[PDB]
């Protein structure tokens, strides 16, 4: 598989499927009216930036390899909606011309190198960027997921794809606003950071396919060990994207405030929108021992316990909204089918919004996701 995106404001649809994906120079140039969304010190960066052969990089349309990058998600928290965003698909074959250039990621950014088709070495790894699920500024990852084909002036229509959506009822609206059903309007929350599937069971209590850390609850919960290694699963990845985590997760753990059955909360004064958006919410981690060893398996009092401590703690604390992972149903090596309902029976008493995130790696039945198994 291969496709293109271009990110834009879901009014531009139309214009864009008559007039073609033009570059901000061609908007200039044809005296354009296209009513779009990039903040300013953006637009200032992008057109300050030159290029090779008397160009600058505003002159082209920027098509990247990943949409789900900083950029979207930049102008998600500056007050744009998912329904306010359509993503343009753009077929694999542009690719073939031979004036196009390729960037191993922020086309804007100094660090990054934009390479012409003939000259360009290590594509398979620049287009592998579109398997990246999250970034962080350390490694550079933030700048090479943003890793794009720059097409000089306008790309033709005849190259579209599809469009990309939010929901159901953004795609019935633009279906009929562009008339034409060769072109095909896809529906894919995944594409504007929302969960894959949500299961309400309760007003407070959900069941969601995703990513914990693009869930905007206030308290991240994040499943532990008593020895002071977050090794592999998803404590791997919070050693990475949150390094002050571990950090805190290990004199916390050698300081006996983290015990089997008593979980820390993390106070993080850090804001989580400005490392994942492109450069006011607060976001806490709940470290939450599920075993002692890393090796050995996960027991089930020392869930209950931590279970309860929510129960009991989060008026205390100030915990305005949790999100927890399915607890030792990964490395632990518990079934859900005995974590899931003992989550939910404590984690319904809560008065607050709260996300129980299943496992990715592992299908659940149906019938075990339904509240008649999980609140009974
Ligand atoms: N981004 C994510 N969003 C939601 N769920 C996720 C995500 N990443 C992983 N998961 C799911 O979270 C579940 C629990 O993750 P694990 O880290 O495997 O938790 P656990 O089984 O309790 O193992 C704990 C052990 O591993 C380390 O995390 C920890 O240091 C301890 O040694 C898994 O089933 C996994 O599918």
């Amino acid at each position: 598989f291969r496709e293109l995106y271009y990110i834009t404001h879901i009014d531009n649809v139309p214009s864009i499927l008559e007039k073609g994906i033009l570059s901000h120079a061609e908007i200039e140039r044809q005296s354009i009216n296209c009513k779009k969304v990039y903040d300013n010190s953006i637009v200032l960066k992008r057109k300050s930036r030159l290029l090779a052969d008397n160009r600058s990089l505003w002159e082209f349309a920027n098509l990247y390899f990943q949409p789900r990058n900083p950029m979207l998600y930049r102008l998600l928290v500056q007050g744009l909606k998912p329904k306010d965003l359509a993503i343009v698909a753009v077929k694999w074959t542009i690719m073939k011309r031979d004036d196009i250039l390729i960037t191993d990621g922020n086309a804007a950014s100094s660090e990054t190198q934009i390479y012409r088709k003939s000259e360009i070495k290590n594509i398979k790894n620049i287009i592998s960027v579109k398997d990246m699920e999250y970034w962080r500024e350390e490694d550079g990852s933030k700048r090479k997921i943003m890793a794009a084909c720059l097409v000089p002036q306008c790309v033709d229509p005849r190259y579209i794809s599809a469009i990309y959506v939010s929901d159901h009822e953004v795609a019935s609206n633009l279906k009929k606003a562009i008339n034409n059903r060769n072109i095909p309007v896809i529906p894919d929350p995944t594409f504007f950071f929302l969960p894959n599937r949500e299961i309400k069971l309760t007003q407070n209590l959900s069941l969601v396919e995703g990513d914990m850390f693009f869930s905007r609850m206030q308290t991240l919960t994040v499943s532990v060990n008593t020895v002071g290694v977050m090794g592999k699963g998803l404590a791997s990845r919070v050693k990475y994207q949150f390094p002050d985590v571990y950090v805190v997760f290990q004199d916390a753990c050698k300081k006996k405030e983290l015990e089997f059955g008593k979980p820390y909360l993390y106070k993080r004064e850090s804001s989580l929108d400005a490392f994942l958006a492109e450069d006011n919410h607060q976001t806490w981690f709940l470290l939450f021992p599920t075993k002692r060893h890393w090796k050995n398996m996960s027991e089930i009092k020392g869930i209950e316990s931590g279970l309860r401590w929510i129960v009991e703690n989060y008026k205390k604390e100030g915990i305005k909204s949790l999100a927890v992972p399915a607890l030792g149903c990964g490395l632990g090596g518990l079934e859900w089918s005995i974590v899931g309902p003992l989550m939910c029976r404590y984690l319904t008493k809560l008065e607050i919004p709260v996300q129980i995130y299943l496992p990715l790696e592992k299908r659940i039945p149906d019938v075990q996701l339904s509240p008649k198994f999980l609140l009974d």
